[PDB]
């Protein structure tokens, strides 16, 4: 809405802050992307200062002899203030220093919220009431996790949209490659492309899989508490689901994809488990490396875990350009190949023929596009709300039972495709 | 029609005979592909016996110690009948000897002119008066070359036609690749497929590549006679050209899909040098083997040949579906790759995207296919007459200017990418 742009980094003590938003916010700084007149101001319990900072983050900054001016330069632009999450001085001490800088009284702001989503309820209640700019807009990113059901995740989203309107939450996902947003992109304008022919008249099986080769290497811990359901399909494979799936937009508004992508998941029941294969992935005993370490030999995984590693699912949408059309969606750690594709099997009227859409992965790497996407506006690649609880509506039964039950999941070795029923599973709905 | 069929072979001593066509139909008969009762009847002027054609074709036949029981009966329904090709005699002892096989009088004929085109005015003369089948059908196999350009093609064709009705010519053509007719089968389905979406309005340019990465190996005698165009680019390229561009077909009888091929070649206007780049390769300095020698260097090459090894030609089909869309024909020998693929680019409403149909390369093998077809009488991935005519209309005029003028050919390297001035020509029409 004008020249100034505070950017706020709530938990910039932190781990997400020091390796990656830092690193990233300079080198959009660095590269003339950000807004000429744009401050940096970090906010945490921790009484640091901006040395402190620079020491601890600027080995990730891959900073050069050449650029230690505008390197110099940036560091100008950054300030700190402790204070606690949910203390109103503190909250006080923030804005009030927020409008000390030059302009502040009417830049723009950009809250980040880099801080476990267990603190959310508080920091969001006191910027709405104490640091949310009278001129400019003010924008919160929110970080995962988004819940982990749809219990959850309707609690938190209800709470933070009491607060902020749906184009001031931007609810960011960027953990899956530095080609993440080129996926969903290319996959936008194939729909756009082959409108016409994605029909269940020439469409048999459309399958989206995403394959990594690497294992959780020495952070099972963390993955251990979701599980690759919550950590790639009930987000990023059901996006792409929809992008596949929807209606021509009745524009190129961020919100009119979204409405089509919400009106595709509207379409999808819940998944029962008997079109669900879950597998873990254990050591390869011939291989060498992390390859000969399983799951359960990774010391952060707690003994006994029945956590999948790898889910193969099938799910349907029920509406007249789409029925009875298996969307298979396959995905693991610790697997043969790094492959992220979508491949759409075709009826036969004649080996059966597909067409595949893949994305070569090995200027902006994804993460840097969705920080200019939210200092521009575009809320495109963000989920909205209504799209997130539906998508927590289809995957929560099948998770509830999961972790009630406690299932089992089909071992695979290191390297593997995988178990063996998830290709019985794409034969039994229909494949080949 | 029957059970019966008679294979003559035309020129049984030849080089085609000996290397290629005794050693598919001993593949067929071995396979149990042929009709159970077959007779194979060579025809020659040399004085030759069954045991000479064994003794010179056998090495050809990947003959097994396993095999040798039906190899035996293989060479027990041979015979060879000897005889002048323009002698009225000769050819009434042809026809005479196969009378006295076992239900010769009324067994199919399948006359395959493993002759040079030059004789087979005479033979088609004298077979249509002598040797046709009073019960059976009778159906001819002719070869390249179609002539060498409108005029010669057309007399040849009248003469051959006079003689013997469409569905009784099959122009066969089978020196690119044992996958030839895969690639002609999924560019069918693929245009039954996205034939909505296949516009001027979607599609900004294709392009046609067929890429070899050796030269023409000690044998640039034979192809100095005819050229790249008349190589590739007449024949293959062009074909599927058409099955890229066509409309509908009325069915998947043969002749429906080819006349819609003949549609869309009626379309296409004649191409002059302003839209062709040639070239011609030179010996690798650095590059071992036969990379070192260029074509020049072959000894059978006649001193100061401007024969094109390369050529980009830039064609237009001009109808409400296509229009402006440039197809660009890429194909050369000695190159970088051994690529034989379709590309079709799309108008970007946003780096331009692209979708492409590629044929992998490295049971029956195209030629086995085309054989077997013509025992079935399917005659799709045969030109036929008006299709022959159209492609001859279509490039003689260039071909006439080039034999007249011989343009000096743009070098390019032993496996290079070949001219940069044909890059230059996809630019200028419009590519990236
Ligand atoms: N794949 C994923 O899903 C993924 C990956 C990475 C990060 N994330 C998300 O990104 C965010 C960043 O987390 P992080 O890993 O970078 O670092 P972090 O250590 O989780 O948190 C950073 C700051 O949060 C504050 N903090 C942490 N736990 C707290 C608590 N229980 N109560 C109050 N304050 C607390 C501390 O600030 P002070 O002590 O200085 O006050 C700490 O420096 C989280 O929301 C996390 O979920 C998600
Ligand atoms: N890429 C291509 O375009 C390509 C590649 C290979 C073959 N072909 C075609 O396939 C056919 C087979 O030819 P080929 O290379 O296998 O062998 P060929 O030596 O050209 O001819 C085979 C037989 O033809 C007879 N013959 C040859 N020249 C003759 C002449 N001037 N007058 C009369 N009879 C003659 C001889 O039979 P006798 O002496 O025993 O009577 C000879 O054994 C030709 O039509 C050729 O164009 C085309």
């Amino acid at each position: 809405q004008s020249d100034t742009h505070i950017f706020i980094i709530m938990g910039a003590s932190g781990d997400l802050a020091k390796k990656k938003i830092y690193p990233t916010i300079w080198w959009l700084f660095r590269d003339g992307l950000l807004p000429e007149n744009t401050f940096i101001v970090g906010y945490a319990r921790s009484r640091l200062t901006v040395a402190d900072i620079r020491k601890q983050s600027e080995p990730f900054f891959k900073a050069t002899p050449e650029e230690k001016l505008k390197l110099e330069d940036f560091f100008a632009r950054n300030s700190y203030v402790a204070g606690q999450y949910d203390d109103a001085a503190s909250y006080q001490r923030l804005n009030s220093h927020m409008n000390a800088l030059h302009l502040g009284s009417q830049a723009n702001r950009l809250f980040y919220l880099a801080l476990p989503p267990t603190v959310y309820e508080a920091v969001t209640k006191n910027i709405h009431e104490s640091c949310m700019s009278q001129i400019g807009w003010n924008r919160i990113i929110v970080e995962k996790p988004f819940g982990r059901d749809l219990q959850s995740s309707d609690r938190l989203s209800n709470h933070i949209s009491s607060l902020f309107r749906e184009d001031q939450i931007y609810r960011i996902d960027h953990y899956l490659g530095k080609e993440m947003v080129q996926n969903l992109m290319v996959l936008r304008f194939a729909n756009r492309i082959f409108g016409p022919i994605w029909n269940r008249d020439n469409i048999a099986c459309v399958i989206l899989t995403f394959k990594e080769p690497f294992g959780t290497e020495g952070r099972g811990g963390y993955f251990d508490e979701f599980g690759i359901i919550r950590d790639v399909m009930q987000n990023h494979l059901l996006q792409m689901l929809c992008l596949v799936a929807m209606e021509k937009p009745a524009s190129t508004n961020s919100d009119d994809v979204r409405d089509e992508k919400v009106k595709v998941l509207k379409c999808i029941s819940e998944v029962q488990a008997n079109n669900v294969v879950l597998g873990q992935y254990v050591g390869n005993p011939d291989g060498e490396g992390e390859a000969t370490k399983g799951y359960l030999d990774d010391p952060t995984v707690p003994r006994g875990s029945t956590t999948a590693t790898f889910a193969a699912v099938v799910l349907y949408v029920e509406n007249e350009r789409w029925d009875g059309v298996p969307f298979i969606l396959r995905c693991g750690k610790a697997l043969n190949e790094r492959k992220a594709e979508v491949r759409l099997q075709f009826h036969d009227v004649a080996k059966r023929n597909e067409l595949v859409i893949r994305v070569q992965l090995n200027l902006p790497d994804a993460y840097e596009r969705l920080i200019l996407d939210v200092f521009c506006g575009s809320q495109m690649h963000f989920v909205r709300s209504d799209e997130l609880r539906e998508a927590w509506r289809i995957f929560t039964p099948l998770l509830h039972q999961i972790e009630l039950e406690k299932p089992k999941p089909i071992p695979y070795i290191y390297g593997s495709r995988g178990p063996t029923e998830a290709d019985e599973l794409m034969k039994r709905v229909g494949f080949q």
